[PDB]
């Protein structure tokens, strides 16, 4: 019939949006498909996947690691998919070398990270030949802010490390079958090689998945880190040949970045390259020192290590990205980042490589069906893109009940506040009937509120900080939610936008669900997009756009809660002052607070 192939498992609440995802992306359009969290998507992207590909249309579909399981086992039954082939691309920058990525792990106090990578990177996560360890997506699990580009595993990695042979053996399966699964992060790499394993060159149809998380793809693929700490290790054991007037260059680079630094208004700004004129001498000496290196007798692993700092070197010479200098007075371990900005030509590069596209997630539009900013990031022809209406029924909102309780105090970072704040909770932690998830926007907050939160919930109380990360705040919380206690996790960063906390041990008992009971959040995530594209979009754009980022970190952290039709006893506070002020900067997140009703 009329039907596309799949449509009988995609949930009917998707029937209308597929099909028009289906005809637009025929026609040539990049099409925004927002639809709640819970609603059965993957059956809707393979549907999609199997309607192009059946028509001889080289398909990639580029997904998160994460959901592509899901993904693979929505695709593989329909008949469509398997006459035409399913294929799923693993390339290299999937892929973190163990070695480095542990030596990272010992010079940070990575505690967790570590452990992951010397037990053989098993996945955090549960066609596919060899089970899939060293990903690079755990390990960010693990350490959000890891240098990816400097840990990355390169190509002249030696054979003999274990994501190299498990990359080789996953190389050995890949063939060109139609339907092509991806990652983020391999699109991006792709796409930046053609600027300059592979995809097709050109992609008659893409399905994104998770799409409000390309374009973070997009930038750690134009990120360049030089790391000093391990430079100078591999530099004093490689040899005599040019290694003292290396050692030296690099330690006149350390004292330059250190005076940057220090006559930095504050260290946090991506100052260009013009803005600090005295790492052109550094850098540039750095760059032809690290050339004055011979390669024959290096180790395999020295050559990679060598090879990426004159990368990253380059790229904060080129003029064209934005630099960032942590040294010894903040920061133990030195790194100077560079980024781009501006990542129009690349997305470009992508989209004019692209017979036709479905953007899928939960978050791509501002309010209503607007995915003005979303287009922007992602760089989408204003003359291709077609937005079509959001799909969020009403079991994402009726379950949970809206309390009205709150802190007076404004969130201003002080003892004061917190006090208070850690009253609140203390009240909500009492009558939670579950797990409870205290989100807060910086490290300050929630060592602040660990302070004055410990003693009450003991056990209860699970911390987030850079030495605990959120996956492993993540496995602590289900490990508690298991043992009967009521764990309140002061969680931030990827929990605000990256943890399902839906209970495994109760698949298909969706009112039984207690493992999150309780969110609460402290205050509205305003400026928490530190991106380069961010700063450059707010400069652009103005205060809307903090508000727009602002509004939908805040839509991200509220579908922390509801994640599948059925939960019951779900509860929001939400504690922050400025809501319930009259200020009309607030008046976007009442609006996403309006749909919680009592
Ligand atoms: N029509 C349906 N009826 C019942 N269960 C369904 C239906 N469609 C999908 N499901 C199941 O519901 C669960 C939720 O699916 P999924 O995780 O893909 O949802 P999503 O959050 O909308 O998408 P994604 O994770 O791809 O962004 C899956 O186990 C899926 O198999």
């Amino acid at each position: 019939a009329d039907a596309l192939p799949g449509e009988g498992a995609v949930r009917e609440v998707l029937r209308p949006l597929l099909k028009q995802a289906a005809e637009k992306t025929a026609a040539g359009k990049i099409v925004f498909a927002e639809a709640a969290t819970g609603t059965g998507k993957g059956r809707m992207i393979a549907s999609l996947a199997a309607a192009a590909a059946i028509k001889g249309d080289t398909v990639v579909v580029s997904a998160p690691l994460a959901v592509t399981w899901q993904l693979v086992n929505d695709m593989k039954d329909i008949p469509e998919v398997r006459r035409v082939g399913l294929t799923l691309s693993l390339g290299r920058p999937n892929f973190i070398s163990p070695q480095r990525t542990l030596e990272w792990a010992i010079d940070n106090e990575r505690a967790d990270l570590a452990a992951w990578i010397e037990g053989g990177g098993k996945p955090l996560s549960l066609v596919i030949s060899h089970e899939l360890c060293w990903l690079l997506e755990d390990a960010l699990l693990l350490a959000e802010d890891l240098p990816a580009d400097s840990l990355l595993l390169t190509s002249e990695d030696p054979a003999d490390c274990p994501a190299q042979q498990l990359y080789v053996a996953m190389r050995s399966n890949y063939t060109e079958a139609g339907i092509i699964l991806c990652s983020h992060f391999m699109l991006a790499a792709h796409t930046r090689m053609m600027q300059m394993l592979s995809l097709p060159h050109f992609i008659d149809t893409l399905i994104v998945d998770e799409a409000h998380l390309l374009e973070q793809a997009f930038a750690s693929v134009y990120t360049h880190t030089l790391r000093l700490r391990p430079l100078m290790r591999t530099i004093e054991g490689l040899g005599s040949r040019g290694r003292k007037p290396a050692l030296d260059a690099l330690k006149e680079l350390f004292t330059q970045m250190q005076v940057a630094s220090a006559r930095s208004t504050n260290t946090s700004l991506n100052v260009p390259l013009s803005d600090v004129p005295e790492l052109i001498p550094a850098l540039k000496d750095t760059v032809k020192t690290l050339g004055a290196l011979p390669t024959k007798g290096m180790s395999r692993d020295a050559r990679s290590v060598i090879r990426i700092a004159t990368r990253a070197a380059n790229d904060a010479l080129s003029g064209h990205s934005r630099l960032r200098i942590e040294v010894t007075p903040v920061h133990s371990y030195p790194m100077l980042l560079s980024g781009r900005s501006n990542l129009q030509r690349a997305l470009l590069g992508l989209w004019n490589a692209t017979g036709g596209a479905t953007l899928v997630s939960a978050t791509l539009f501002t309010t209503g069906d607007n995915g003005s900013l979303t287009r922007w990031k992602l760089e989408v022809p204003t003359e291709r893109a077609a937005f079509l209406p959001p799909v969020h029924p009403a079991w994402t909102t009726a379950p949970v009940l809206l309390h009205k309780e709150f802190c007076a105090h404004e969130p201003d970072d002080s003892p004061e506040w917190a006090t208070e704040c850690a009253q609140t909770i203390q009240g909500v932690a009492s009558t939670a009937q579950g797990g409870t998830l205290v989100l807060c926007t910086s490290y300050q907050n929630t060592e602040l509120l660990a302070g004055r939160l410990g003693a009450a919930l003991g056990d209860r109380l699970i911390v987030q900080s850079k030495t605990s990360s959120a996956a492993t705040c993540l496995a602590q919380f289900k490990a508690k939610h298991k043992a009967g206690i009521r764990p309140v996790w002061l969680g931030l960063g990827a929990a605000w936008t990256g943890i399902d906390l839906s209970d495994h041990s109760l698949p298909d008992n969706p009112e039984l669900d207690r493992l999150l009971s309780d969110l609460v959040i402290t205050r509205i995530p305003v400026g928490q997009n530190r991106s380069l594209t961010h700063e450059r979009r707010t400069a652009i754009g103005g205060f809307r756009i903090i508000s727009q980022e602002a509004a939908w970190h805040f839509r991200q952290g509220l579908g922390r809660l509801v994640r599948r039709p059925g939960v019951t006893h779900k509860n929001l506070w939400v504690l922050d002052a400025r809501i319930y002020g009259g200020a009309a900067w607030v008046a976007p997140f009442r609006q996403i607070l309006d749909r919680y009703k009592k």
